[PDB]
């Protein structure tokens, strides 16, 4: 008594490739209106099941986590972390789970934990405060110079410096060339790794001239080399009872593992150590992208920049910088961050999943090994859940008093769910908050009338906007 998931008809050789088009999240949302929460398509010859709906997605990822925690064996994933990525490899067994645990401990220990150098505050707040100021300074230098800027160029360095501090104990000047070459120079990582990339489904596209994929390979080689340069320096300078950062903790773990008698061979030193890259990659890109959207939204909705400015002044004043502890007392800042997440849904699909065994979901049979997409954009824009999905309205998360409506904030899905949920979620929420709170308390961003500011997401794993050279900032009265 179990059926196959329904879905539309497809071309016999390419399936639904052309229907996905350039915006698969939009196409598949429409498609779920007709066929429901569990539907099936084909890209090339590969079946993919696509999921939507809060509860359906919770049912699969959480209630049946183990069934759906896999990753499909895609070509493009074989190019990340030298084919041995924690996050993207086909391994979702005990080696994976162990790597996952080390990354979580790494994170907690070097972000949320108390900075020794500060009684009051944690590492993360320490690094974000430092970089927030440098950033302010830097933007000034440009207003006093050309009078406008592309904010991304500068945000990306500031944000990279935070996660860089945590992973590698280093930071970089806003003009360092090697860094800019890493995180601001043909970073199409997200573009190629987005759900539905044809190259992962049409074998010939891999071997044809493909500027995208070559760029993607060069990017991965560079990131890998950078990790390696950095790991060598940490080894050379390792101090045995002084763990400076995550890379040190992974070196330590490798060391400890050398005096096990039956040391497990599959959790290699390489797989223990390259963890630091998956963190660094995820950490710089998604958070940079989030703040970049937040800015675009501020500059297109001055009404909201002001309301936030007002809440900061009222709740904290211009007597001191804001702090993590003020997060709980700044519910309009929360509403604005939530609505940035909802409206942009800049991570529209999770990284694709895979079934780890035969299973069933809402009466549908799903065989082991089936590639599964998980459509978060659909949840965040569902017309049955939200009033004007298409409008930027922070106020939708506020009660009549002006407190955050908890039940409604919990329907923003942008970090996944279940076994493969973002492990960066708390850092990401605190980092965006602090960066915004510290910035908006002291400056104002704007763009002039009469210039094009494209607000159209460009598809990928993280969805970017086109570069905007017209940002302006002014200190506050
Ligand atoms: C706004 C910020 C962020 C968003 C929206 C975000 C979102 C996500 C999403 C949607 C996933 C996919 C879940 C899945 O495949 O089921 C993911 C995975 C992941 N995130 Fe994030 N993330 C963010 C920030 C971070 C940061 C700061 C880090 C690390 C410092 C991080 C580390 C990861 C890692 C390692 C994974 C892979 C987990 C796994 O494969 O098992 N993320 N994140
Ligand atoms: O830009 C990236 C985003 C992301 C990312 C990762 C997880 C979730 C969302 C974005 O990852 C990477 C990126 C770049 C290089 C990477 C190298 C190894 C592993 C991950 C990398």
């Amino acid at each position: 008594g179990l059926k196959n998931p329904p879905g539309p008809w497809g071309w016999p050789l390419i399936g639904h490739m052309l229907t996905l088009g350039k915006n698969p999240h939009l196409a598949l949302s429409r498609m779920s209106q007709q066929y429901g929460d569990v539907l099936q398509i084909r890209i090339g010859s590969t079946p993919v099941v696509v999921l939507s709906g809060l509860d359906t997605i919770r049912q699969a990822l959480v209630r049946q986590g183990d069934d759906f925690k896999g990753r499909p064996d895609l070509y493009t994933f074989t190019l990340i972390s030298n084919g041995q990525s924690m996050s993207f490899s086909p391994d979702s067994g005990p080696v994976w789970a162990a790597r996952r645990r080390l990354a979580q401990n790494g994170l907690k220990s070097f972000s949320i934990a108390s900075d020794p150098a500060s009684s009051t505050s944690c590492y993360l707040e320490e690094h974000v405060s430092k970089e927030a100021e440098v950033l302010i300074s830097t933007l000034q230098e440009l207003m006093a110079g050309p009078g406008h800027f592309n904010p991304y160029r500068y945000v990306v360095v500031s944000v990279t410096n935070v996660i860089c501090a945590i992973c590698f104990g280093r930071r970089y000047d806003h003009n360092h060339q090697e860094l800019l070459s890493l995180v601001n120079l043909n970073n199409n990582f997200g573009e190629v790794v987005g759900s539905g990339n044809p190259a992962d489904f049409i074998p010939i596209l891999r071997y044809l001239p493909n500027p995208s994929l070559n760029a993607f390979k060069d990017l991965n080689e560079k990131f890998y080399s950078f990790m390696q340069k950095m790991v060598k320096e940490h080894y050379k300078t390792f101090e045995k009872g002084h763990i400076r950062d995550i890379t040190d903790s992974l070196i330590e773990h490798c060391q400890e593992k050398q005096l096990d008698e039956n040391a497990n061979v599959q959790l290699s030193d390489e797989k223990i150590i390259n963890i630091v890259l998956d963190l660094f990659g995820a950490g710089f890109d998604t958070v940079t992208t989030a703040i970049s959207w937040s800015l675009m939204y501020l500059v297109m909705n001055p009404r909201v920049q002001r309301k936030i400015q007002e809440e900061l002044d009222t709740v904290i004043g211009r007597s001191r910088r804001p702090r993590l502890s003020d997060r709980s007392h700044l519910p309009y800042m929360e509403a604005f961050i939530l609505e940035t997440f909802r409206h942009s849904s800049f991570v529209p699909f999770t990284i694709p999943h895979s079934t780890t065994r035969d299973t069933s979901l809402k009466g549908f049979y799903i065989p082991k090994g089936r590639c599964v997409f998980v459509n978060q954009w659909q949840i965040n824009h569902d017309q049955k859940l939200w009033v004007n999905p298409s409008e930027f309205l922070p106020e939708r998360f506020l009660t009549p008093d002006g407190a955050i409506d908890k039940v409604l904030s919990e329907k923003v899905i942008i970090f996944g769910m279940g076994k493969r949920k973002c492990i960066g979620e708390t850092i990401a929420r605190w980092e965006v908050f602090l960066f915004l709170a510290i910035l908006l308390q002291r400056v104002e961003f704007s763009v002039p009338l009469g210039v094009k500011v494209d607000m159209t997401p460009i598809y990928g794993l993280t969805m970017k906007h086109a570069c905007c050279e017209h940002f302006q900032m002014q200190l506050r009265s």
